[PDB]
C-alpha cells in the first residue's frame, strides 16, 4: 500500500436553489407518468425569489397541476412556514412549457419493437464504481450526502429546529493506494454551511453540528483530533434558498453522480423522462460498474457508452478497471457484452424505467441508494 | 492495450451554448465598464424568448437586449429563431490579496501530451469539426448550414505505460441544422469531404471508420451551465460540478478551474509528466486552498507527493492570486463560451509557465 493522497466531494440539502430546481423538475415527471407512462418530458426549473419558471417540451395524456406540483414539492423541502424563510403558498408559477398530447394518426406512433427504436440522441454516459463502500460508491460523496440527510432528519423531528433546508456540505477524505483500488483511511476536512433561524448564536451552531450531526453521520474510526472542521464559516446565513440566489435544473450533476470520482458525459438526469440517453444508459452504467464490482471481477471500475441519434446500439463500450481488474479489460468487455444489453429501449424494459420514481432521485445523489434497480446489481455469468 | 475513447461537442447555434455565449457577453459587456463587477447571468432560451436570471452587483449600465441581440445574431440567426423578433425579459436582482473564496467546490485541471496544446484529441476534433462547419456557413461555401450542431468523435487509443496515444478513428458522428433546398445524400457527401478531410489528419482516417451524417432524417430549451463536459475535456480527466459561463471572477468554480488547467498543463509542458489530473478544494471564506491532489496515471518521474512541492513552491492557488496571475478582470469570457473554454493559446490559463523544479 505504497501513495497517500486527499481527495473531495460535496453535496447539497434538499433546499439548495438548484436542487430545489431538480427536485421539482421531478416532481413534475412523476407527475405525468402516474397518468401517461409514456409522457416526454423535458422541464427545466429555475427559481428566484418567490417565482418558479417551468421551461422546455413536454408530450403527454396527462392533465397536471404543475402550480400544485410545484409549491407541493416546496412545502415538503420544508419552506412551508414563513417562520422557515418562506412560503410555499405566496410563490409565483409561470410555466412556460411547449405542450402537444398525442393527436390520434392514421398512422401509428412507433413504427418498432420499442425495444429496437434509436437512440433519443447522441452522447456520453459514465458508470463507476468502488468497493470502498457497502453502497459501492466514494465515501466522500456518501458521506456528504448522509450529513445532509441527517440536518434534514433532525431539521423535521424538531431535534434541531433552528435548521432550515438549504444546506451544502463538503467532505475531503484521506486515501492510500492499493495497486489500483483505494481504501479511506481519515477525514482530512469537513465542510458543513446551513440556512438558519434567527434565535440561535454560531457557537450553538457549530457545537450542534459536530455532535449531532457529524459524530451521527461518520463512524468514529475515521475521525481523528487534527481532522479540521469548519462550521459555518461564511458568518450569518439566515436568507437562502429561493430567497437567495437563481436556482437551475442540472448545476448539480456531480452531486447527482460521483463527487469526482469516475467522470461525466454532460448530461443533467431530472426533468428528462427515461426516452432521454442522457438518464437511462448513466443509470445503465452504473448498473453494470456496481455489477462487475459485485460479482468480484474487479475492485474499481469506470465504464464508458456512447451513442448516435437514431442507433440502438451503443458506438463504443469502455471498461477502465484502475489495474485492479484480474482479467483484461479487453477480457471484461466480452463479459458485459454477454451479460448486458445496453440498447435505450432494453434498459427500460431492465430497470423498469416507466414508474415515476424520480423525485427521490433529484437529492442525496441517484447513486448508491438500494431502493433504485439501477443499484441491485445482475448476477454475472462469466 | 487498446482502447475506445469518445467524447461530443456542440456548435454557436445549440441552444444550451447560445445561452452559454449569451450569459458571457452580458459578463463582457459589465467588465468593459466596471472591472469589479460581480455577474451570476443565467440565460435560458426557447423559441425566440430569452430570459436572463441571476444576480449583479455592477456599476456598469448595460443594454441586455443589445447584448442578446447582437449574440445571437452573430451566431447566425437573421430569420426563422430570429434576433428581430426576439423577447428578452430581463429578471436580474441588483445588490448593494488574502480574500477568502467565496464559495466551497471542487475544481479539476487535466491535460495529456498527446496534442500540441496538451487536450485530448477526441474533443479537439469534435470542437474543430464545429469550428470547421461554422466558417464554411458564414462563408457560403456550403449555405445550406444552420448554426445548430452537434458532432462526436470516438478515436481509437493505446496505452503506454499510462500516457495514451491516439491510432485511429473509430466511429464520427456529425447532426447538424439545414435548409430546405438540400438532399441528405449531398450534405453527408459534403459532410465527409469538405468538413471531416479538412479536420482531422488523413493518418488517423481509413476505410473501417463509421460514419454517422445526419442520422436523425433531416427549438427545444436551452440553459448555461449544461454543456459543461463540453466546455472542458470532453469525459477525460474528472469534474467538480462548477459551471463557467455567466459567472465572473471572484467565483471559484470558473477561476480555480482556468487556474488548475494552469497547473496540470505547465506541469506536462515542463516534462515532469506526459498526463495528468489535478484536483483542488475550497471552503468559504478560506483564502488557501483546503486540498490539492496529484494524479499523474504513472507517466511522472517524480513521486505525485513530491509533485505537490514543486507546485506548492511555483503556483500559489489563492483566488485573488489567481485572478493577477491570469488577468481575469479582462473582457474575454465570451469567446470561452464555445468551442471549449480550454486547449486555445489566446487564454492566459493556456500559457503555460516555466517550474522551478
Amino acid at each position: 500500500s505504497e501513495g497517500v493522497f486527499m481527495f473531495t466531494s460535496e453535496s447539497v440539502g434538499e433546499g439548495h436553489p438548484d436542487k430545489i430546481c431538480d427536485q421539482i423538475s421531478d416532481a413534475v415527471l412523476d407527475a405525468h407518468l402516474k397518468q401517461d407512462p409514456n409522457a416526454k418530458v423535458a422541464c427545466e426549473t429555475v427559481c428566484k425569489t418567490g417565482m418558479v419558471l417551468l421551461c422546455g417540451e413536454i408530450t403527454s395524456m396527462a392533465m397536471v397541476d404543475y402550480q400544485r406540483v410545484v409549491r407541493d414539492t416546496i412545502k415538503h423541502i420544508g419552506y412551508d412556514d414563513s417562520a422557515k424563510g418562506f412560503d410555499f403558498k405566496t410563490c409565483n408559477v409561470l410555466v412556460a412549457l411547449e405542450q402537444q398530447s398525442p393527436d390520434i394518426a392514421q398512422c401509428v406512433h412507433l413504427d418498432r419493437n420499442e425495444e429496437d427504436v434509436g437512440a433519443g440522441d447522441q452522447g456520453l454516459m459514465f458508470g463507476y464504481a468502488t468497493d470502498e463502500t457497502e453502497e459501492c460508491m466514494p465515501l466522500t460523496i456518501i458521506l456528504a450526502h448522509k450529513l445532509n440527510a441527517r440536518m434534514a432528519d433532525l431539521r423535521r423531528s424538531g431535534l434541531l429546529p433552528w435548521l432550515r433546508p438549504d444546506s451544502k456540505t463538503q467532505v475531503t477524505v484521506q486515501y492510500m493506494q492499493d495497486n489500483g483500488a483505494v481504501i479511506p483511511v481519515r477525514i482530512h476536512t469537513i465542510v458543513i454551511s446551513v440556512q438558519h433561524n434567527e434565535d440561535i448564536t454560531l457557537e450553538e451552531m457549530r457545537r450542534a453540528l459536530k455532535e449531532q450531526v457529524i459524530r451521527a453521520v461518520v463512524p468514529a474510526k475515521y475521525l481523528d483530533e487534527d481532522t479540521v472542521y469548519h462550521l459555518q464559516p461564511s458568518g450569518r446565513f439566515v436568507i437562502g434558498g429561493p430567497q437567495g440566489d437563481a436556482g437551475v435544473t442540472g448545476h448539480k450533476i456531480i452531486v447527482d453522480t460521483y463527487g469526482g470520482w469516475g467522470a461525466h458525459g454532460g448530461g443533467a438526469f431530472s426533468g428528462k423522462d427515461y426516452t432521454k440517453v442522457d438518464r437511462s444508459a448513466a443509470y445503465a452504467a452504473r448498473w453494470v460498474a456496481k455489477s462487475l464490482v459485485k460479482a468480484g471481477l474487479c475492485r474499481r471500475v469506470l465504464v464508458q457508452v456512447s451513442y448516435a441519434i437514431g442507433v440502438a446500439e451503443p458506438l463504443s463500450i469502455s471498461i477502465f478497471t484502475y489495474g485492479t481488474s484480474q482479467k483484461t479489460e479487453r477480457e471484461l468487455l466480452d463479459v458485459v457484452h454477454k451479460n448486458f444489453d445496453l440498447r435505450p429501449g432494453v434498459i427500460v424494459r431492465d430497470l423498469d424505467l416507466k414508474k415515476p420514481i424520480y423525485q427521490k432521485t433529484a437529492c442525496y445523489g441517484h447513486f448508491g441508494r438500494s431502493e433504485f434497480p439501477w443499484e441491485v446489481p445482475r448476477k454475472l455469468v462469466f
